[PDB]
């Protein structure tokens, strides 16, 4: 069978694989890590990898490793599943979900009038003390490579040196999203499926949020594509390309739809979970997933004290 490099939800991927396995009888392993240390990994081991398969939360790992020389193309029949808008022209990886950037506040802590126009007002001195986020991780680094890519190298370090000024740090976006909850933080930038996950359980760490999205084309609009991709040096590339197919396909993309992790469908003609914002009405800002930098984000972050 295969080994997937799995850096996407392990929810998702179980259900993924049961599907996958039983339709196809091709017996998966998966190695769970993180987007950037698996990203890192893949890059080190270069053709020794053992790895069939790469999946991602965030599509900066895609790119690292895409950068490398390290995917096979992927089938055009393959490519031809997912929207245009969510798969990277040169056709060496696939979206395989989104999930939409979110400013998420606690009604009683942040008035609505006070809402920011722009990620960029978060910058401002009226922001300082008012917002958190999670620098650590692919998640909200990602945010920052989008605005890198939209806004240039100058005004990214400006905002991130404001950040520093103005935010407050949580080791994790359910710890951001919880501090919030509890009116410990006014509110703070994360993804959209927390508090819907959240809300699928207990609801106790998401009962006194609401969401507020930028839209606009703002870079807090900016929506993080989820990435798949086939390892050149695989040793069962029909069995790889296989396994893109079938989670890009309807199996996959209606365990999008019907599961209680919340991240958005990205092929052609499918439907995301009802509960959600439909991805159309987001207005996101267009970014070329592979112009993504997780290196040079990790530098600017570093010069500012994020990190």
């Amino acid at each position: 069978g295969i080994v997937i490099y799995n850096a996407q939800h392990e929810n998702l991927v179980k259900s993924w694989v049961d599907g996958f396995t039983k339709d196809t009888g091709i017996k998966v392993t998966l190695r769970n890590g993180g987007d950037s240390e698996l990203g890192n990994q893949l890059v080190q081991e270069g053709s020794a990898s053992p790895a069939d398969v790469f999946l991602t939360e965030n599509s900066p790992a895609m790119v690292l490793v895409d950068n490398a020389k390290l995917f096979a193309p992927l089938d055009a029949a393959t490519l031809a599943q997912v929207e245009p808008q969510y798969r990277p022209s040169h056709g060496r990886w696939i979206g395989i979900a989104a999930r939409s950037t979110v400013f998420v506040y606690n009604p009683a802590k942040l008035s609505d009038a006070q809402l920011p126009k722009s990620l960029l007002d978060l910058a401002k001195p009226e922001w300082k003390g008012r917002w958190a986020a999670s620098p650590s991780g692919a998640d909200f680094q990602a945010i920052v490579s989008a605005l890198l890519e939209l806004k240039g190298e100058k005004a990214t370090l400006a905002w991130l040196k404001a950040m520093k000024t103005n935010f407050t740090a949580y080791k994790g976006n359910s710890t951001v999203m919880k501090a919030v909850n509890a009116g410990q933080v006014d509110s703070g930038v994360i993804y959209h499926y927390y508090p819907f996950v959240d809300g699928a359980k207990t609801g106790e760490n998401s009962n006194n949020i609401k969401l507020y999205y930028f839209k606009h084309q703002d870079p807090g609009a900016f929506v993080s594509i989820s990435g798949g991709g086939v390892l050149a040096s695989s040793k069962h590339q029909q069995q790889a390309q296989a396994f893109i197919k079938w989670i890009t396909g309807k199996q996959g993309q209606e365990i999008l739809r019907t599961n209680n992790a919340f991240e958005y469908a990205v092929g052609v003609g499918a439907a995301s979970n009802p509960k959600l914002v439909p991805l159309k009405d987001l207005d996101a800002p267009k970014v070329d997933a592979a112009q993504l930098n997780s290196k040079k984000v990790v530098e600017l972050m570093t010069e500012a004290g994020l990190l």
